[PDB]
């Protein structure tokens, strides 16, 4: 009881809200979900406490690792016959380093015993762990060197790996034993939906809340399965508005037993010619328990978003608002004198194979009486190609009514090409229980696709739990957790559509990150950062707190993140609205001395960074810390680096916290250039990117990485367009020059092709960077997507006079040939990959980000990569975009 009370105000710090919030909520779907998800908890712990201590320290500090322990051919080039040199330290009680050489593809244990020889030659393997010099990373697993990121990272950046001998006993003694208690909470006929013989009505009573300033107002309805329509929108009569009366039964144009699992009521108040919504709101058809929904209902109503030009709002989030201060919509469902419940598997699988049984006995004119019928052995060989090309098209490319019905109608050949799958179940008729039924016995058994395939079925076009089901155990089985810490941000945003509390995503997500706690750490983060948001605040805090039961140690950690966060949110604020006219000078007083407090002081010191928790913050460098200039005016922060070691990696950490942006934009821009790179180094095209660190920890507030040794291009000319390569020059002396032109021409071309497909912010001085060895980056990527298509990055002949390496005629180069190669093989090659940036993009609709609000948002980029053109017409579309932006050159 005291433990609990203890537990319950830590879990409510870091969430921000108090347990005992959700002990009120009368929902049973509520209160089911807190009990039957701690079953997850349990199973994460008992993974946790299976090997111990071993399994524990794997959970704390999990292998940094790459998915393929396979190496590119350009970067086993940089190897010497395939061997590294790798400084293994040991610390005596100072610092003795010893320099091996070795295999890339060598174990720890291996590396440990080689460091062991070298000290004995000075003058037990098992006893001992490498860590990473300067930061909380190890190599607790038997992986081979070179699949560690940090070793790859070393090789491809030509860096000298600098490991630390620790022992064993050391570490795990540094590491508590969690104990997971469990919570207090967790101590008329029924008819089947097919035998009903009825048509769909919805009673429509009453609003309340209708504060307007707008002549008369309806209710106009819809039944939706995700945002396709199951039959006509139906409306109800005209009323004035000063009083919000109907009690009008609306008839739909759909069978009761034909409706999908997945079936919505979407709904809104208009006003009228010009039509205009005022509030809108979703229903589950079926609740929770498979239940269709019967008697009264009261649905709170939420307001419309900006640039919103329907009526209806299908896509938007399920169920009632919180705030009970708005729109109140009454209404009454159909009753039928008994529970009705959507039918069990076993009766749609005798249904479905029923209706398999009878197709397969159709004559040829049976057949012939609809294009969605096929005869088995008419399957010509056109025909497989057909289906073999529509495969290949992109999401967002349009399926034709005639190839929906001909996908459908060969939909058991499509199991031969599982891909097909997204298309097939776009082509089906989700208001007709015959085909919905056969789709799912298709689905059961359909074989497996890859993590990024998969992916697509969890977006807003599939609804249906056997679909979602069936995505999540292609993820269980095949996504690795480097490719899961990768497409995060994507998974969580995709919780959003369920419309469930409790389904199966949710529970592969949270225990993934109860049994990985880097996954967990980010987990944690991308659902606080959301809590401001009513749209999604129950299902994040409710899945927070039973995180944040089963995290074990580190929850204590987060709260300290959490405190810390909070202070600099608090400091901020007030520069923001207190003294935003005051000068720096100031300012820095004020903070100075807000910092300095015993309670901030603390706060704001010792704890683990949200950008990367295996880097410490120890005490905070306030003469090093900053207010910049710019706009919302964001904080540099410099903590010293408390690591033993920290001088190989780096003495200070540096992070600004900016409040006041936006930062999920950025985020996903971040994310997409580090994939795009990532397909580059894999076809052996090195174009180094440099996708800095960026963290939306709230509502316009978040973290950004600082690259150390950088400039912006303002900053080298303000000390003529040579001032640039004469920079590079003076920073590149020597034999050393050559390589630094060679990565400023490399980095240059990755970022304008990455810049143009994407449709980021206007390029210039203030936000390009470039580092002292010549790597060219951007920052700030506020906007993407169609914000005619633009060229963000304009090479200004500042940039081209670097490429070319001080020419007069820096167009009429070979090393500018050579760059636009670059720039050609780069841009074809993210072309052979639009699928997955289509549906990563489509992932991320639901959430609140102005620049994706619908497909058509996202349709910019069919453009870039010009999906609908041949190969040649797009590397001439691409030239003729250059061309015209540099007005001659391309
Ligand atoms: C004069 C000057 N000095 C230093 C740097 C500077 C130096 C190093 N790094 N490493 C990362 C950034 C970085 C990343 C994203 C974003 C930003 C900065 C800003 C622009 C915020 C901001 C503005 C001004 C100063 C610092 C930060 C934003 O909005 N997004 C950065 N910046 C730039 N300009």
């Amino acid at each position: 009881n005291r433990e609990e009370k203890i537990l319950n105000r830590e879990i409510g710090f870091a969430i921000g809200m108090p347990v005992c919030e959700f002990d009120m909520v009368k929902d049973p779907e509520v209160q089911d979900f807190r009990r039957n998800i701690l079953n997850v908890c349990k199973e994460a712990v008992d993974l946790r406490d299976l090997n111990s201590p071993h399994s524990r320290a794997m959970y704390v500090y999990p292998p940094n690792v790459e998915s393929s322990p396979e190496l590119p051919k350009h970067i086993y080039n940089k190897l010497d016959k395939g061997q590294i040199i790798v400084v293994i330290w040991v610390i005596v009680s100072d610092k003795q380093k010893y320099t091996l050489k070795i295999n890339h593809d060598c174990v720890p244990e291996q590396v440990i015993a080689e460091a062991i020889r070298k000290k004995t030659r000075s003058m037990y393997q098992g006893k001992y762990i490498l860590k990473v010099c300067g930061c909380d990373e190890y190599f607790l697993e038997k992986y081979p060197l070179s699949q560690y990121k940090y070793i790859r990272s070393c090789i491809m950046l030509g860096r000298m790996p600098n490991l630390m001998l620790m022992a064993k006993e050391s570490l795990y003694s540094q590491l508590p034993m969690d104990c997971f208690t469990m919570p207090s909470y967790s101590r008329t006929s029924t008819k089947s939906l097919w035998v009903i013989n009825s048509a769909l009505r919805i009673k429509i009573l009453c609003a309340t809340y209708v504060n307007v300033n707008i002549d008369k107002i309806y209710v106009r309805t819809g039944i939706y399965h995700g945002g396709e329509p199951l039959c006509d929108n139906v409306n109800t009569q005209r009323v004035p508005c000063s009083n919000p009366r109907w009690n009008e039964w609306l008839n739909y144009d759909i069978y009761i037993p034909d409706l999908p699992r997945a079936a919505r009521l979407c709904l809104s108040i208009c006003s009228v010619e010009e039509h205009c919504p005022l509030a809108w709101g979703n229903i589950n058809l079926f609740d929770y328990t498979d239940t269709l929904v019967s008697g009264k209902m009261a649905l709170n109503l939420w307001p419309v978003p900006h640039g919103l030009e329907d009526l209806l709002n299908p896509i938007g989030v399920t169920g009632s608002n919180p705030n009970k201060e708005t729109p109140c919509l009454e209404l009454e469902f159909d009753w039928f004198s008994s529970v009705v419940k959507f039918p069990d598997m076993s009766v749609i699988e005798e249904h479905a194979n029923w209706s398999v049984s009878r197709e397969a006995g159709f004559s040829y004119s049976h057949a012939g009486l609809s294009n969605r019928l096929a005869r088995d052995n008419e399957l010509r060989e056109n025909d497989k190609e057909q289906l073999k090309a529509i495969s290949t098209r992109d999401p967002l490319s349009e399926i034709t009514e005639q190839e929906k019905d001909f996908l459908w109608s060969h939909r058991h050949y499509c199991v031969t090409i599982p891909e097909i799958l997204p298309k097939l179940l776009l082509s089906v008729k989700w208001n007709s229980r015959d085909e919905v039924a056969q789709m799912y016995c298709l689905v059961k058994d359909w074989p497996p696709i890859k993590p990024e395939q998969a992916m697509e079925l969890l977006d807003c076009n599939y609804p249906d739990p056997m679909v979602r089901g069936f995505a999540v155990r292609c993820l269980e089985k095949y996504l690795t957790d480097d490719k899961l810490s990768q497409y995060l941000i994507q998974l969580v945003q995709v919780l959003k559509y369920e419309q469930y509390l409790d389904n199966l995503l949710v529970r592969f997500l949270l225990k993934k990150a109860l049994t990985n706690q880097r996954i967990g750490h980010f987990f944690f983060w991308h659902l606080k950062s959301e809590m401001h948001n009513k749209t999604v605040s129950q299902r994040f805090g409710l899945l927070l707190e039973s995180y944040c039961r089963a995290c074990g140690m580190y929850l204590k950690h987060l709260n300290r993140q959490v405190e810390a966060m909070e202070k600099l949110i608090n400091l901020t604020d007030i520069l923001k609205q207190e003294k935003k006219d005051e000068t720096q000078k100031v300012q820095m007083k004020f903070l100075v001395e807000q910092m300095r407090r015993p309670d901030f002081m603390d706060a704001l010191q010792g704890f683990l960074s949200p950008l990367n928790p295996a880097h410490q913050l120890g005490n905070l460098r306030l003469e090093e810390c900053r207010i910049m200039s710019s706009a919302k005016r964001p904080l540099w922060l410099n903590w010293e680096n408390p690591d033993i070691m920290s001088e190989l990696l780096f003495q200070n950490n540096e992070i600004i916290f900016k409040n006041g942006d936006d930062l999920r934009q950025d985020m996903l821009t971040l994310q997409i250039i580090r994939i795009m790179e990532n397909i580059w180094q894999n076809q052996g095209l090195d174009l180094r990117m440099l996708p800095y660190g960026c963290l939306s920890i709230g509502d316009c507030v978040g973290l950004i990485e600082v690259v150390r040794n950088s400039h912006t291009i303002m900053q080298i000319q303000c000390k003529n367009s040579h001032t640039l390569h004469q920079w590079l020059k003076d920073k590149n002396k020597g034999e050393i020059y050559d390589a630094a032109i060679d990565l400023f021409t490399r980095s240059c071309a990755g970022y304008c092709v990455a810049t143009f497909i994407l449709g980021i912010g206007d390029r210039h001085n203030s936000n390009i960077m470039v580092k002292d060895d010549g790597q060219l980056f951007h920052i700030d990527f506020g906007h993407f997507l169609d914000h005619r298509e633009r060229v963000p990055f304009v090479l200004t002949q500042d940039f081209l006079i670097v490429i070319s390496k001080g020419a007069q005629e820096c167009t009429k180069t070979r090393e500018f040939e050579r760059f636009q190669e670059m720039c050609y093989k780069a841009y074809l090659a993210i072309r052979q990959h639009a699928n997955l940036f289509i549906n990563l993009f489509s992932m991320m609709l639901g959430s609140g980000m102005p620049e994706l609000q619908s497909f058509d948002d996202i349709a910019y980029i069919r453009k870039t990569l010009a999906l609908d053109k041949t190969e040649q017409e797009a590397l001439e579309y691409f030239m003729k975009q250059m061309n015209d932006a540099h007005h001659g050159g391309w």
